[PDB]
């Protein structure tokens, strides 16, 4: 008697990487970066009308 | 310890300027200018039909 078992095939994914600046939605953002933020208390913006 | 606050940006408007003679309504007038209006008692126009 000759018997055995087998693997047949094996399958991974490939994850999908998303850059945010690719999205259409990135229009709404104005993205600037502080390297140092956590030192900062309240921030401000001034508007004249 | 180090902390701070910050101004981020300052935003004005720009006042729109409107010439009246730009308007489609300017058709209705006939705009002439008296340097001295205040010396005029009743003024007149004459129509013959």
């Amino acid at each position: 008697d000759v018997e055995f078992d087998a693997l047949l095939g094996s399958y991974c994914n490939t994850l999908s990487l998303v850059r945010f600046l690719e999205l259409g939605l990135s229009v709404a953002c104005v993205c600037t970066k502080f390297p140092e933020l956590a030192y900062m208390n309240e921030g401000r913006v001034q508007f004249e009308v």
